[PDB]
């Protein structure tokens, strides 16, 4: 079966992280096989030591010699370090000299929640190990490949990592999403500056078979364990979206709809007439959907599930003492049954199982192997292979252009509404957008939500009018934009509509350097991670907050390009764009699912190439006005017009002004 | 360099077409030297004598025996003719027995004219040769593919092909374009169904050097040659757009508008007072932007471009006499200096090179290599692998489902205007479509243009009231679509905008048969060559003459699938409506680039899954309304807002409804 392989990658040397087990383990194996010097980079010395062993006993059984100079290791590396980073690449050169191929393999299953229980903290530590480290090893590694004159990245994405010109919604993993799109969006905006000398290309495998207890997710897996807390998660959400729901139309506080949970009986509150519907329909629902032998048939919930919806309702800015489920009745074993675990169980199997066209599960071995054989082409640049797939799942398009208004009775909800607007650079958007929801569609007040005490001074200098007849207030959040958005909820009241565009401009410094250069003035590792806080983080913070503090809608706006922005602009705009997709189909399918009312879209400022843009005033006035419509289109809620079917077409989607 | 092939696909059968040179003779050349038995097909017995003694020698040099019995050749097989694919198959089947792999790679430059010099035969020619025909060879192989139990379907698309949710404008190719389209949604439709048994891929390859006398053109080529076509194009180009939109708002007829170019003076014609405006500056225009050396730059045109103006007017239902130009001063040598055509020559040659992002040009052998260790993997159907890539190019985003109405200064534009619909299983669309534009915002007129007199009494009996009041007209078109508009135009006047719907709704059959079945139900090669006339060569036609008649706006329809059609007719709607993509994409675009004014949009019925579509009679009215919104955004035409940026928006999107 070696065959094919032996000879293929002869005289190279690659560096794989994630080297020990999985899809990595076979990359590594088999590109010592096809020749190749190999440098395995994972956290535990032990399974990187019988790796190396496994990889180094079959070279010498095909008939390599001083297999030990062949199958190196990197143990203690954990890629989401930046320090660890550096060490493996000054090991890897000392070792080998100029790596030639650098297979970005290694990449954690992160957070595994919705983004409204999702730490920010958990959010950034999955862009850093599965997207920052990416970078970062590219920038350590591309100055001595364009030196040599070759080189070759590969970032091993996912398939539910999207392509070219559509998100895929991966909902409960959007830092996971997120991470993968953005591993592809690298491929496909650094080609052109790393070409011809160097080739980067994304693999996005789909399901793959392993250990049962590891990989990223994709695969079936643990199944009463995937089951239970299914469950457990659909029990909270349904809680959650029906106390927020209540209180938007009950006189009475959080706090007092929350007391009417605390018997913790399902019948009484179904029985109980000064419940609002919203609670007695459901706990209807939990009587009629339940398993009688379940004790959730007939209490509400536990301890665990009324910890995470408290932290759901603090988090949201709802006043609740601390101590408010201390007393709840602990409901009796088994609180779901094991009927209705496996029923969950067998529903997560054959939804992946069914989604593949061949019926059949590919091995890592098959999909390393597919890798190996494309990685010897050296015509491909900035595109991703898909080394398995047909697959059955949906997709959300992103990037059309054509639209217009919304109707008038979606703009008729805008009157006496409370906007929220988020930024500081792009401060012409921001004067209009206060304009147009005041001066044309009767809004309340506008609550404009700025970085800095500076950018503050400068739309109340733009906005005088407003700020005078107290319509428009100012926040100054700092980089602490949830304390910020509880400010304005206190002081100011929830909002409707919120618009969210991101306070800092994009940088410009080169994205490549010369060949005989240091590379000391391109973009570093450090300025790399700045970029995704100030262009992800900042909307994931947004769209977090705003959907647990019950926002009625969120237009999530990416960074302007013009027609005199500069080529890496132009680059580092479409990569946040794309990469953001993948946020905005994910979360407004999480949302849609859990019956949240919030309508979450993406408005793109950004465009893929320069001849595009406006170019003179005539063109630029017709594209402010564009991105106004846009908006509009976006945040007018939907009249109680709301079905099934409007409600999926007005969330997760992308449209470019 | 052979030793990573030899043993790949030991055991298979390959059929390759165009098997004799370029790509597909490196397949067969590789397909063989991996241990595969190969059939390659292709007209020129001589070319396919010289490539198989080639192969087979190159065989027994790295030790194959029996050599004749592993590379056959079967001359005289045209792709375009179905009698030649039968007897294709037949020989195959006799020679080897059951075929493992059906390489469908002939593929024909086509017309290589823009859609209105497309005459309707050459494009039903290329959609034969290079779409339909790749139906034919797997309605023909894959069942014995299936009862085997393994199969492999692979179409050689191209990157101009487009790629998922993407079109690709690959302007004066459309006919080339959705063929490329074709074969790769044939792929990622009938995946599902081909499954687990047959794998079936496309691969997009990029630009590929070879013989600059063959080729589809996707290679820079011959330049002299392509440079001076583009000229003529372009004068011709210029003349017509400037006659058409004289004739729009000038009193004289066209013979009198056309009777000003018959000195063939550029200087006379600038200088002439009584000539109109958009005359003069076009006059002055090729003054200052021709050579002096050039008769171009004196002379408005030579016989072959009036000839091709007069048939492009003929064709619009402009009435002239056949001779207007048999006087015509013939302009001296050189009408275009060797300087023009060289610097255009460059202009090509820089163009294509300059879209690589490796500034190499791959080989036909590079690509069949990639192509075939591809071939290997066991884990990939409905995909689309580029074995070349990293291009910079335009492309089309598809499927956008978010939009409004246009702007009222849009809709203030189709007051008394002539709306042409066509159409006729449509009704409920068309009744609604007639009513919107007559009743909502004041159309002058809708001409009702049907295939059959069944449909039009339908249509009649629905809008009585309006075809009472003189307000709706009925044309019954039957398979002469163009004389069905040139009666609109001479009896009614032009069209403003116009809304193509198809007349056929899409066949109820199945798309594969049981393993142990005949598969006489399966949708035939004739059956698949019929819904290409009705649900590509319809809009084609359609387009074609529109534009050429100075239509306004053109919105083109897919079929419609609700949440009953069949799975087969959810497949067939989804592959017209990628195709259909392709045309749309590139229309725009040719249209745009030479100053046309018409607007030619794709407005779709077809949704991806059954779970997106209506449940009710609530969300049903949301549909409908929805259809009307998304045609009158794309149909109201632009005010004298009419900006490079806007005109570039309005052009060769298509919208999901
Ligand atoms: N599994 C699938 O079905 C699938 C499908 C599509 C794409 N992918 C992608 O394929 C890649 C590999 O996935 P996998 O399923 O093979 O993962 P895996 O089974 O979890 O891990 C494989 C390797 O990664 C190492 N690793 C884990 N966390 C690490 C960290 N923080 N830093 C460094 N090394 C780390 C492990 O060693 P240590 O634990 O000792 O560090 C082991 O060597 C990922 O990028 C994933 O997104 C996977
Ligand atoms: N060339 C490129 O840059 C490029 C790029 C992307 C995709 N492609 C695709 O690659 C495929 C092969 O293209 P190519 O450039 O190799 O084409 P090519 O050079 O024109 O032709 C190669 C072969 O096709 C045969 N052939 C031509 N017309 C035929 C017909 N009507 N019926 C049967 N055989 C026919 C030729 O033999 P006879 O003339 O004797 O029949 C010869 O064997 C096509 O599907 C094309 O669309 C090409
Ligand atoms: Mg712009
Ligand atoms: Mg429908």
């Amino acid at each position: 079966w070696a065959e094919s392989l032996i000879g293929l990658h002869l005289g190279k040397v690659a560096l794989i992280t994630g080297g020990s087990a999985g899809i990595g383990g076979q990359i590594g194996r088999l590109l010592a096989l096809s020749g190749a010097r190999v440098m395995l980079a994972a956290r535990d010395r032990h399974k990187l030591e019988q790796m190396q062993a496994m990889i180094q006993s079959e070279l010498a059984e095909v008939g390599y010699t001083d297999v030990e100079d062949r199958v190196h290791i990197a143990p203690g590396c954990d890629v989401s370090s930046e320090a660890q980073l550096a060490d493996l690449v000054e090991r890897t050169l000392s070792a080998f000299g100029t790596v030639d191929y650098l297979i970005n393999n290694a990449g954690i299953a992160g957070v595994e929640e919705m983004v409204i229980d999702m730490p920010v903290e958990g959010w950034r530590h999955t862009l850093f190990a599965n997207l920052i480290s990416n970078y970062s090893l590219m920038r350590k590694l591309a100055p001595l490949m364009k030196k040599q004159g070759s080189g070759y990245i590969l970032n091993v994405s996912s398939y539910f990592g999207g392509e070219k010109d559509a998100a895929i919604p991966y909902p409960n993993r959007a830092d996971y999403a997120v991470s993968k799109a953005g591993q592809r969006a690298m491929a496909e905006v650094f080609a052109r500056f790393l070409g011809p000398e160097i080739q980067i290309n994304a693999i996005a495998p789909g399901p793959v078979e392993g250990d049962r207890l590891r990989g990223t997710g994709e695969r079936p897996g643990l199944f009463a364990r995937r089951a239970r807390l299914i469950l457990e998660n659909k029990r909270l959400n349904e809680l959650h979206a029906a106390l927020i729901a209540a209180a938007r139309t009950d006189e009475r506080s959080m706090h007092e709809l929350v007391e009417l949970l605390l018997p913790n009986d399902v019948a009484a509150l179904e029985q109980n007439p000064a419940a609002p519907t919203a609670l007695r329909e459901l706990a209807r629902r939990f009587r009629s959907e339940g398993d009688p032998a379940a004790s959730s048939s007939s209490a509400l919930l536990n301890r665990s599930i009324a910890a995470k919806l408290l932290a759901r309702l603090h988090n949201g800015g709802y006043v609740l003492p601390a101590d408010i489920f201390a007393n709840l009745p602990n409901p009796p074993d088994p609180f779901f049954t094991r009927a209705q675990i496996d029923r969950e169980a067998r529903k997560v199997r054959d939804g992946i199982m069914g989604m593949l066209y061949l019926q059949r599960m590919p091995t890592e071995f098959d999909v390393a192997m597919a890798t190996v054989y494309y990685l010897a082409d050296r015509n491909v640049s900035g595109e991703t292979f898909h080394p398995s797939g047909g697959l059955r799942y949906e997709r959300t398009p992103t990037g059309g252009e054509l639209f217009g208004l919304p109707s008038p009775e979606r703009l008729a909800e805008l009157v006496g509404s409370t906007v929220y607007l988020i930024g500081e650079h792009l401060t012409e958007h921001l004067n209009l957008l206060a304009r147009a929801y005041l001066e044309r569609y009767g809004a309340r007040q506008v609550v404009m939500i700025v970085e800095t005490e500076t950018g503050a001074e400068t739309m109340r200098r733009l906005l005088h009018d407003h700020v005078e007849a107290g319509r428009l207030m100012t926040i100054v959040a700092g980089d602490q934009i949830e304390a910020a958005i509880d400010q304005a909820i206190t002081r100011y009241g929830r909002p409707g509509p919120v618009v969210c565009t991101p306070f800092r401009p994009l940088p410009t410094v080169p994205l490549v350097g010369r060949k005989d250069s240091d590379w000391s003035t391109v973009l570093s590792e450090a300025e790399f991670a700045e970029l995704c806080e100030h262009q992800l983080t900042h909307h994931f913070r947004v769209a977090r907050k705003i959907a647990l503090s019950d926002g009625a809608s969120l237009a999530l706006v990416t960074p302007e390009t013009t027609a005199t922005s500069t080529t890496e602009q132009f680059a580092l705009a479409n990569f946040i764009k794309t990469t953001l997709h993948a946020f905005t189909a994910t979360i407004g399918v999480e949302s849609e699912r859990t019956a949240q009312r919030i309508l979450i879209n993406q408005v793109d400022l950004t465009r893929r190439a320069r001849a595009e843009e406006p170019r003179d005033p005539h063109e630029r006035q017709q594209e402010l006005e564009r991105f106004i419509e846009a908006v509009l289109l976006v945040t007018a809620p939907l009249p109680p017009a709301d079905t099934r079917y409007a409600g999926r077409i007005h969330r997760g989607r992308a449209i470019t002004v």
